[PDB]
């Protein structure tokens, strides 16, 4: 019936002492990610994928002082549905050099999937290096990219 | 039934005299993208989703620089014809949705009027039609304002 | 029905001494990609964009394999979660050499292994114009999109 497709990008850079929190989870880290908020890059992403899925706009149109930004995500699932829209899917990666992703990204599904009220299984994360290229390979940020699909219910 | 999925990435320089004209609007600004044609870097990026979306191959595919008609294009005469061609080939437009990245100028008061133009040229209503912007945050190229990037995603039906 | 989006994203560096396979194309230039097997940004990107409207994580979680063997048992997996691939759609950014004369050839690839119509694989190409490691020829990118539906 009525599908739409939504796509989504961020990036923030990393800087000294800030934690690092992707997908809602904090990672131990040196550096963390920069942004007025807790500046999850993936959880940004994915709310630009979706706000575009349901054509309202962007994050920066909707947004909470101090508000975190599954807080954030929840919002922009709740604007989606009161739009007419029901969330089918979500995919995602994340760009990082460092620090390793793997053991935390099922903890950022879960995270996603509650945030969104998704099943397990309609929300993915992937993780990929930049192979030591351009600022995301020195280290200096990490970027996001979601696509998401919605139906008007 | 027949849905299709289809994406776009563009990417021009930022540089002295030239006009700024992203998703058809030309926006007050001392730096405009170029290009041979207009380097309306949104609607490239649009325009190789569709064609994407088709599986008709690539805008330069369709649009040869070759050609004296490509020099100074209208991207939105050519927006049209992409989507005549995608229709052509059996495909409805179901919706689009797309990112501008620039540090600057601002971009947000000539987002709706982007979105309009899209909708137009797709003979879309406005609400199958999204533009967001993102500013690099000062990271990279795009950062320090040499260039501006769009990134669309397309679903059509056929 | 239970249709489903997946993205993806692959980035080699560009080097003398290897060959340039994309696409499961071998294209004659003095440069290749350098990764772990055939370093084959495209077919990378579309394995991650069908793992991930599946719902099953990444490739490197799954797995001398060359890259379409990975694109097969990436397809079979798919299946399996109950999966039919209704198109993909991609784009390599290359500042040189000139991929259009390989699309037919990496589309008709990729096609196979998906064991798809033609008509339902596209393969774009782009420069970066000369920005960035890209623009520079350090490097070569490859974004793809895919729609499954559960069947
Ligand atoms: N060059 C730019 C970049 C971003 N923006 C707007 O600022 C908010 C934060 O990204 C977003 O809402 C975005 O639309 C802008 O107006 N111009
Ligand atoms: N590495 C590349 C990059 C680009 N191209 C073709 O040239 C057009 C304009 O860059 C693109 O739209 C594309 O058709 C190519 O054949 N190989
Ligand atoms: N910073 C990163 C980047 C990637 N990854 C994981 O590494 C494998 C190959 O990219 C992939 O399986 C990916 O999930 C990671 O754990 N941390
Ligand atoms: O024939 C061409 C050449 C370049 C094109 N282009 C480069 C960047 N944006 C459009 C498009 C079509
Ligand atoms: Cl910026
Ligand atoms: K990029
Ligand atoms: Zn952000
Ligand atoms: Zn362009
Ligand atoms: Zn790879």
């Amino acid at each position: 019936m009525d599908f739409r497709i939504g796509q989504g990008y961020d990036v923030h850079q990393l800087v000294p002492g800030r934690p690092l929190i992707i997908g809602g989870v904090t990672i131990p880290y040196e550096r963390g990610l920069l942004g007025h908020s807790d500046a999850d890059v993936l959880l940004h992403a994915i709310t630009d994928a979706l706000f575009g899925a349901a054509a309202l706009g962007d994050i920066g149109r909707h947004f909470f002082k101090g508000a975190d930004s599954r807080a954030l995500l929840r919002e922009c699932a709740s604007r989606v549905a009161q739009a007419g829209f029901a969330i089918r899917n979500v995919d995602s990666t994340i760009i990082a050099q460092a620090p390793k992703l793997a053991p935390h990204i099922d903890a950022m599904r879960a995270n996603i999937a509650a945030d969104l009220d998704l099943p397990l299984d309609r929300v993915n994360v992937k993780a990929k290096t930049n192979e030591k290229l351009g600022y995301l390979g020195r280290g200096e940020g990490i970027e996001a990219q979601a696509a998401a699909l919605v139906v008007r219910e």
